[PDB]
């Protein structure tokens, strides 16, 4: 409903129109008409649309210089009047008309003294989806991203100003990177750095960030402009030496690696969303980079800090198997073939020395839970319940296990200390969500590892797409069964003898697991054969085989999409390793300058054939 | 860290040029600067850059002739000497120009007496990766590869040295192969037997190998240039009669057949490694060579030595069922519920004359793998232990087996001297291993056996990159479940009540087999039924329900590769048979030459239709 109140006003716009004499000849070129409506009488001139305008404006929009200039000579003051009501709020003439990309009309406007530096700023130009456009909010913000390039000088020869500003801090420069129509305006960033003159006082009007604080060649790498990047790198780099075909260039590398501050520029790229943008990844002075960075020092680290995570699990789960129970003491199977269990294990009886290494293992996995906690789930100090739901989609899937990894691993310290029943329960949980995490470490290792990026697009969809209608038939069935054996004895055929566990063996038959009831020795209900083997037919060869071929048109649509995905995961690992570990170790790559009278930013090169 | 030191000293090569006067007015045309750099005093001029260079050097890196040109004018004496560390050593700036292609200055050093012999051997120039070139050691062997025509003539006229060799034994005629603009260097090679004079004395300049021991004809199909193979096949064939349509030409076939020496042309494509090269059985003399070659008397002895083997292992496998048992004597059940055993095998018990004909086939089977190991593994009258090493990557994977087929069938020849109690465990790979090995012979036998070489690229990688995985998943469950059913009477449910069982019955359920526990008739524990359905998802409908499809992909996106594949094991076949097989039997193929005027090497024709 909020879009709608948009074309409400905007047929309503319409209706001034038709409603106005003014306006309606003002739609038209009605100079025969308009030079009588205000030289017969004294007719009024303010009188604004539905939305806030002048005639002027209104022959700035339906391209009519003819009136305009009729419209100056009747009362040249309309120029200074913005537009006033909350959606074009500011937008004056000058606007219009460099939208229709000319009118001979900046000639005549600027004559008129055009106000230039009025600002737009109503919300139907905000960077936003409900808007399907975005072009700043100054006149020469407008031209640059319609490239009407004469008009472009002279509107600057008038006294434009380069370095106007937003309220997102977004200067011109922002937003020539944020235009769909890519090489067309690739020249046109090429002409706004000539009419640099200078520097203003510090920075050469190129090295300004936003009020998010990024420059504007980072911002390219934020939106993926992948022919405008490449024209940015151009005055990074710095070519050194060719020798026929041979080509040894030295490119920058200072805004592209972690200097301290959290926006160097590879953080940005795995924090973003947009699939556009990971396309970066394959320019020339970043994947060489990258793969530099990974190989030399950046693999091993990985797998070593893997292999103490593989002892870390074999000391619990042997710390696992090993457990204080006890043979069935005090209690008999009193309940009759309710109760097959022997142990009700121990409470305090640690008095064996053998028991003191299994007192070494318990404590290993336990001080490793709070390690676990205070590195990537640092926000406890300040005691927040709330805060977990800010940590749930706030990092990946494999963030999520290991987090709840250590809950179980502090349940059974505190359940232990208490001492109560249940204790297997939450013990199950902290055995296999840990062996299932091991394949974090499965990223890499080797080339067989976009196998888990493949897993991860699967389990999420492509089968809870299918568990749903898994349970829509099951569901069904089970009861149908439950029914079709209310009737019969359980001590043959009990599989459905009650239903919490008839919807369980119901759901035993539809992945073929258990054979599927028969007893060929008394004579089961006569309805069971038929509605069982239509049970086979949907279950077993019409849903399940689907389910193989559906996997087989999601396996090469997707096909050199895992491997760029895989990519993706490599400098997800670099970054978080980078930043985690410190310094007298890991030494920053590039090479360093203030040796070779480079200067003081650090510097990397490439070597390479022409061919 | 090896290649650091390369670039650490690359950019530490430009500070000399920073640092020093001349050579930073040396890379510039500085002629105003270099008037006055030695006029206005006598500066030294000798001063080397930090990996030894002169300003010479420098004007011929950046292409400045016009500085070299008062260098000439100022000492005409730095031509002689070379360049001096361990990269580029020993290049001196003849070189340089002809890399530059032209610098209308090889008119300049050889007018200043440029010495051409000189060997820039130092490892910027080898042939390897770490390269990302490879050009000869030589100027004439330089200009050959950038193709400046003109200038090779003027190099020529000076007295250029075809016959160069270098550390590895190449010639000039030998790098044309190894250029990677394949047709551009083809014309290249016609230019220089043109500049053939004569033969030096005893071969014509193209019979010359290299310190390998190749002539350059069989380098090109070691790397597999296969256009550059149909150009210098051109003075081989022999063109004999055309009958409109028909054409009649006579190959040479000298080159491409064993000959005695090991280096014929066909056992280096099967022994080397590159994927490119196999391609080379597509061109005409070959692919009917060796389609003629397996077809008369290649393919019959290939059967008739696998009908041997067939026989052999039945002769084997009636030999292992027939076995000298005895009942259990002496030696109860004592162990209850533990030794379920009725044999204990005999010691010497041979009394029978059925024994005999089991004596018959205990010896058919023993000599023959003798023969076995004196065929493929000679190498053990030197009897070396870490000779085996070089035998298991040094061999194919059914080079393998066969070997691994003779051990065990060795310790049933020392184990039933010693008479030991575990004799089924080495007798059990001996009959396992036996009978998966006549795939080796499914290689021919029909079309019906590109499916074995396709199931060979599927256990390795496409198998053991989700034998992993299974793993990861299963040790998890596994132990989850023991200590699920640690509290429970093993007389129901006996599948976990020990975990080295347990560590099995978990993977007898993920493929599957088994039905998936359930007593129904007293109450399981009530964690079971959660955790158990939770592993039926990721299993049986997730994880091996993904591996179809995972094949779906690897099955045409390897098409054509395993036809291509399946014409490399026939060569390796035939090769193998050849080099097996003495003389008096299989006759060498083609026509044999002295009886009809051609000479002593032998020749084969092929009669066509140009169509
Ligand atoms: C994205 C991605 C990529 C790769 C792998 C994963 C894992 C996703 C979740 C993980 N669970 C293991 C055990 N679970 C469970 C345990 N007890 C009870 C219940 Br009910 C469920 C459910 C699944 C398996 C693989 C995820
Ligand atoms: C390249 C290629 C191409 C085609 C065929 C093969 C064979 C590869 C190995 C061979 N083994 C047979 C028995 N094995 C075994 C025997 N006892 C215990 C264990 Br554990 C393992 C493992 C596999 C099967 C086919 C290989
Ligand atoms: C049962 C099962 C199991 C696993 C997989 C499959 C199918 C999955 C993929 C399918 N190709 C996909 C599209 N095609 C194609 C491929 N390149 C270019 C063009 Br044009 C078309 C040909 C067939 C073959 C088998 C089926
Ligand atoms: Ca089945
Ligand atoms: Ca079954």
């Amino acid at each position: 409903s909020w879009a709608q109140s948009r074309d409400e006003q905007n047929l309503l716009q319409q209706k001034r129109i038709w409603e106005s004499p003014l306006l309606l000849a003002a739609k038209d070129n009605d100079v025969q008409a308009l030079n009588k409506l205000l030289k017969y009488e004294d007719c009024k001139v303010h009188q604004r649309g539905a939305m806030g305008e002048t005639a002027l404006h209104i022959a700035a929009l339906y391209d009519n210089l003819e009136a305009a200039m009729v419209l100056m000579e009747a009362a040249p003051e309309l120029v200074f009047e913005p537009m006033t009501s909350e959606l074009y709020e500011g937008q004056t003439a000058l606007h219009i008309a460099v939208v229709n990309q000319n009118m001979n009309l900046v000639r005549a406007l600027l004559a008129r003294r055009a106000s230039v530096s009025a600002r737009a700023t109503g919300t139907a130009f905000r960077r936003s989806p409900c808007n399907l456009i975005y072009f700043g909010e100054h006149p020469l913000s407008f031209a640059a991203c319609v490239n009407s390039e004469e008009i472009v000088r002279l509107l600057i020869e008038h006294g434009a100003d380069i370095r106007a500003q937003d309220s997102l801090g977004n200067t011109v420069l922002h937003i020539l990177i944020l235009q769909p129509n890519k090489t067309f305006a690739c020249q046109m960033y090429n002409l706004l750095l000539s009419y640099d003159r200078h520097g203003d006082h510090l920075q050469p009007l190129d090295l300004v960030p936003n009020h998010q604080g990024l420059t504007p060649f980072k911002l390219a790498g934020v939106e993926g402009n992948t022919v405008m990047f490449q024209h940015l790198m151009q005055k990074r780099k710095h070519t050194q030496w060719t020798y026929g075909p041979l080509t040894s260039t030295l490119y920058d590398l200072t805004e592209i690696d972690s200097s301290g501050d959290e926006q160097s520029l590879l953080e940005l790229i795995i924090t973003t969303k947009k699939r556009e943008a990971r396309q970066i990844l394959d320019q020339t002075p970043v994947k060489e980079l990258v793969s530099l960075k990974w190989k030399r020092y950046g693999r091993p680290y990985f797998c070593m800090l893997g292999a103490i995570y593989l002892l870390y699990i074999i000391c619990f789960t042997m710390c696992c198997i090993y457990r204080p129970l006890k043979p069935r003491t005090n209690n008999r199977t009193s309940p009759r073939d309710n109760t097959l269990l022997q142990q009700k294990l121990l409470q305090e009886a640690y008095m064996t020395p053998k028991d003191d290494i299994r007192l070494v293992g318990e404590l290993v996995t336990v001080i490793g839970a709070i390690i676990i906690l205070l590195v990537e789930v640092p926000d406890i100090f300040r005691m927040g319940v709330t805060r977990f739901f800010g940590q749930t989609i706030l990092g990946g899937p494999f963030h999520v296990l290991i987090i709840t990894y250590a809950f179980m691993v502090l349940v059974t310290m505190v359940m232990r200390l208490i001492s109560a029943s249940g204790e297997v329960v939450p013990m199950s949980f902290a055995l296999v969500l840990g062996w299932c995490n091991v394949m974090y470490f499965a990223r890499g290792f080797q080339m067989l590892g976009p196998f888990t990026i493949m897993i991860q697009k699967m389990i999420f969809g492509d089968l809870m797409r299918f568990c749903w209608l898994m349970a829509v038939v099951i569901l069904g069935f089970a009861s149908a069964f439950y029914i079709i054996f209310q009737t019969e004895d359980p001590e043959e055929l009990g599989h459905f003898y009650d239903y919490p566990m008839a919807l369980f063996s119901t759901f035993e038959l539809f992945l073929t697991i258990i054979d599927g009831p028969a007893n060929y020795n008394v004579d089961l209900p006569f309805m069971y054969s038929i509605t069982y083997a239509a049970f086979a037919i949907i279950a077993t060869l019409l849903m399940l085989n689907l389910l193989i071929a559906m996997m087989g048109d999601t396996h090469w649509r997707v096909a050199h999409e895992r491997d760029e995905l895989w990519r993706a995961q490599i400098v997800a690992t670099t970054v978080m390793l980078e930043r985690k570990l410190p310094r007298c170790l890991w030494p920053r790559s590039g090479i360093c300058g203030r040796e070779y009278g480079l200067g003081d930013r650090w510097f990397l090169r490439v070597e390479d054939r022409q061919d």
